[PDB]
C-alpha cells in the first residue's frame, strides 16, 4: 500500500488497555475523534479500512460490530473464518496488505488505519512504508496490562501542526490529553 496510518490513545505509562478494555472510563470526545479520523475518506465511493487484532475485535461490544462505515479486517493465526460481522480475516499484516491491493478492494478503499493492539502496531511500524501515527497522549497514569510499543523517534518525527487536529491540551471529565501526529517518510 502507499501509506499507513495508525491511531491509538495512551496514558503516561504507555498503557493502552486493561482486562480486555481501556484503562480509563469513557472519554466521549476522544472516542468521537477516533471515529471521525478512521471513518472519513477523501473520495466519494470509497471507505477506509481498519485492521485490528483478535482481542481488539472482541473488545468492541457485539452490537457495535463491525465498526460502521469502514471495512473491518481482523488478524488471527488461530481463526479459520472471519468472526461474525468482520469483513475479512488475514493471517498476518502482510496478507492484510496484499488483500488491500487486490483488485476487488483496491478500488473500494481510501485509507488504511491500524487500530491495534500491541503486536499489530509494532508490525506496522516496522514496515518500510510511509506512515502517520496519530497519538492521543492522556496526561495521567492508569493501571494497564497492555502497552504501546516504543516508537523510533529517529524515524517518526512529531509534526508541530496538522490539518484538523487541535493543538491545545484538551480536557474532559477532569482529565487532560493532547493530540500528536508523528510522520515516518521513506
Ligand atoms: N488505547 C487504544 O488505542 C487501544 C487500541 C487497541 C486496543 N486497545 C486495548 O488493548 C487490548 C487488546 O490488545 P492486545 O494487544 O492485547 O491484542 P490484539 O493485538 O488486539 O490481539 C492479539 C491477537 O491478535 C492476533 N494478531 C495480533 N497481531 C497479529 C499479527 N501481526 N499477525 C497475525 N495475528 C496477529 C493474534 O491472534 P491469535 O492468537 O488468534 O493468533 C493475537 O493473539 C484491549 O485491552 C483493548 O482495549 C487499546
Ligand atoms: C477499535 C477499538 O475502539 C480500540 O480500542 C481503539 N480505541 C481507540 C483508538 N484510538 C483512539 N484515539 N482512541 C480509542 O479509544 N484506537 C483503537
Ligand atoms: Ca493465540
Amino acid at each position: 500500500v502507499r501509506s499507513l496510518n495508525s491511531i491509538v490513545a495512551v496514558c503516561q505509562n504507555m498503557g493502552i488497555g486493561k482486562d480486555g478494555n481501556l484503562p480509563w472510563p469513557p472519554l466521549r470526545n476522544e472516542y468521537k475523534y477516533f471515529q471521525r479520523m478512521t471513518s472519513t475518506s477523501h473520495v466519494e465511493g470509497k471507505q477506509n479500512a481498519v485492521i485490528m487484532g483478535k482481542k481488539t475485535w472482541f473488545s468492541i461490544p457485539e452490537k457495535n460490530r463491525p465498526l460502521k462505515d469502514r471495512i473491518n479486517i481482523v488478524l488471527s493465526r488461530e481463526l479459520k473464518e472471519a468472526p461474525k460481522g468482520a469483513h475479512y480475516l488475514s493471517k498476518s499484516l502482510d496478507d492484510a496488505l496484499a488483500l488491500l491491493d487486490s483488485p476487488e478492494l483496491k478500488s473500494k478503499v481510501d485509507m488504511v488505519w491500524i487500530v491495534g493492539g500491541t503486536a499489530v502496531y509494532k508490525a506496522a511500524m516496522e514496515k518500510p512504508i510511509n506512515h502517520r501515527l496519530f497519538v492521543t497522549r492522556i496526561l495521567h497514569e492508569f493501571e494497564s496490562d497492555t502497552f504501546f510499543p516504543e516508537i523510533d523517534y529517529k524515524d517518526f518525527k512529531l509534526l508541530t501542526e496538522y490539518p484538523g487536529v487541535p493543538a491545545d491540551i484538551q480536557e474532559e471529565d477532569g482529565i487532560q490529553y493532547k493530540f500528536e501526529v508523528y510522520q515516518k517518510s521513506v
